[PDB]
Parts: C-alpha cells; structure tokens; sequence
C-alpha cells in the first residue's frame, strides 16, 4: 500500500500525492468538495509522512487551506484487501482560527474520511 | 507575529524542536515524547508540518513519524500571543496505531490535547 | 426522526432504544460487534437525551459496557431523506480505565458510526 | 472511592452539579456552561449519564442537552483520586451542532477536553 497517486473520498474530495521519499515524506495537492463557503475553494497543498517498511502503513499529513485561515490534519492507515484494492481509513481534525485563547474551545472539528484510488 | 521555529515543551513534558519556517509555511523538526506504551523504547522522532504565514496567530498542523513504533501522530492548533508577548501553542492530536487489518480499524485512533510553551 | 426502535451500524453492532420521554430522555440496550476481547461481549445499557421539537434532532448517549471498565459516548444527528429513510450520523469517544492520571493521554479512542433502522 | 455526586468546576469556569448516583451508576444533574456562541443566551441545562460503580477510579459518560440551542455535548472520562484524596475528572467531549441536512454533517462535531475539580 503506497500513498502516491490520485485519491477520492466519501465526500467527493480529491487529492494527488507525489512520490514518497526514503524517509516516507510526501507532498501533494488537495481539492476539498466541502467548505464553509464552497464558492471560495481553491487547491491546497499537503505535506506528510508515512511509514516505509510496513505493507499497510500508518501515515499523517497536513493540509494548509489556501482559501481560509484553517488547517486540517489527517491520520490513518492504508489497507490492501485480497484483490489488491487499497483504502485509506482516516480520521481528521480541522482547526479554525479564533481571535484569542478564550475561544480555543470551539476551534477544532473532528471527522472521518475513507479514500479510494481514482481508477 | 508567531513562528513555530524554536524549542517547545508541553504539559506532559515532551520537547520538540522546530527548524526554519519557509515561505510556504513548511517546517521540519524533531519531537522527543515523554510518553509511550514502552517509554524505554522512545527515540527522537521527525516531524513535518505547515503553518499559515500571514497571520499573527497562525493555525498549523504537523505529523510525527514515531521512529520506534508503527504509529503516527498528527497535531493541529493555533499559536496565540498574549498581551505580554508570551506564546502558547494550543493543540489537539490524533495518534494512529497500526492494526493487522481493516476489521480492527475502529480501535486504532486515540485523541487528546497538548499545550506548548517555549523552552526559553 | 425519532430514536425509538432498533438500529444497526456499519460495524454490525445493534442497539434498541425505548420510548423517548417529554424531556427527550431515553434508555436502551447496546450489543457491540467489536471489542478488545470479543468472546467477553455482553449486552450493555445506554442512557441519553435527544432534542424533542426538531425534526432532525441532535442527541447523545452513554454506553456503560457491562464486560469491561470502559465507557463510550455517542453524539450525532438523526436525518430523514426524501423517501422517509432515517440515518443516525454519529461520532464517539471510547474511554478506557487507566491506572492513574499520568496515563490519561492514552485513554480515549475516537471514531464514527452510521446507524440505520433494522427493517 | 470516586462518586460524581456533588458540584464541580472545570478549566473554562463552567459548573455542574451531579445528583445521587444510583446502584446502576446512573446520574442526573445540571450544567452551567461558561462558554457558548452567544453567552448572553446561556441557560442552565440538564445532564444524564452513567459511571462505573465498583471501580475506585471509575470511567463515566454523560450527555448535556443544551436548553438554549439545538446542540448536544457528550463528555467521557475518568475520576482519579490522588495520594492526598483530591479528585479530578479528566474528560474529553464532543459537541454536536444541528445542521440542515446530511451534506453538512462533516462540519457538525467539535472536539475538546475539560478537567474538573470539586467546588468545595
């Protein structure tokens, strides 16, 4: 299971991950299907690390949203079924920008996403 | 303005060191956790992340690839500057463990918080 | 959308929720399909509250696991599609018992579950 | 032994009052949050939960039905007793907002922590 390639998730978002280096580091581009103001969505860079030796590696990455002050992180594992089909099972945290520390409590959304490979 | 560059400790005693933040907001560093399932196996581990650049109190995220387990942690949060200029990173994290197959996926993700302040 | 009735989720767990009172309070019984030691699973009580007036209410409940020292909480919303079909979209936290406060960091798992009505 | 019965404050200044814990571990109470989207609309809200009974440091969960919004929060955690007999509730929470339809479900769930100690 390697992260390199093109992926879609259960919300219809897509991402492309470039080559994974010897340290497990990767870059890519994320197009979310969902946002607070969807008319404002632009492509956003991602940067992460996976484990290299594991056949079904865990990984994490950060998405710097280019159209808001927020940041999302994803972590999960790449699984391979008996037919060679890959799925990324992930959970995420979406951090919004708040004015000061007294508003921190309302700043972090949580959710899930399941990704499959595009063709 | 808040740059993540420098050394930080959190409420559990962990230390991380963040190198220069580039013009995209990308940064690398190391993380020495104070806690693990077997603290005797802990080793210094690499991190990689992105912060926002223009904001004075940026949000950010980073990934820690634990060098002593098959797990990965991601942190996200915001750097706040108080009226005296003191910086605090308020973060939440997800710690992903490796499981043997997808039937075990449900039990693989721990959640928590950490507050960081500067070492020095 | 009312919580009363019999439900299954995407992991194959089932639950039955009894009548919801005027305050939105409900009891029920939860059979998980998954656990650390699945051979030990027994039926476990749940207790929660939903909003009453809303057609698509938010709600929460606690499951006291009768076979371990852990507790799970679920929160989510009941949605009705155009055909009258209900789904509970939930997120959960599973709290394990740890020995003392220094282990608190490793005690809380997070996940999701989608529930649909049994027949 | 740790019973949730009594009054507690958390790190945000919120107060809750938990009534008698029954033989099943069930409890009701009230919660006065210090924080909300519009603090001027906050009202005292009911909670309902379950703790473990046999354990000296029980895990527990409860639901708060906010009486001034369409949201619901759930808390789960553990009551710890330290070597001097002081009790702390360590909790994590999920705050579910009401959204108009399932397409908005992704943005409906906030996560956080709270630490509680006794009022008195």
């Amino acid at each position: 299971c390697s992260l390199t390639g093109k992926w879609t998730n259960n919300l219809g978002s897509i991402m492309t991950i470039r080559a994974v280096n010897s340290r497990g580091e990767f870059t890519g581009t994320y197009l979310t299907a969902v946002a607070d103001n969807p008319g404002n969505i632009t492509l956003s860079p991602l940067l992460g690390i996976q484990h290299k030796r594991a056949s079904q590696p865990t990984f994490g990455f950060t998405v710097h949203w280019n159209f808001s002050e927020s940041t999302t992180v994803f972590t999960g594992q790449c699984f391979i079924d008996r037919n060679g089909k890959e799925v990324l099972k992930t959970m995420w945290l979406l951090r919004s920008s708040v004015n000061d520390i007294s508003y921190d409590w309302k700043a972090t959304l949580v959710g899930y996403n399941n990704f499959t490979r595009l063709s």
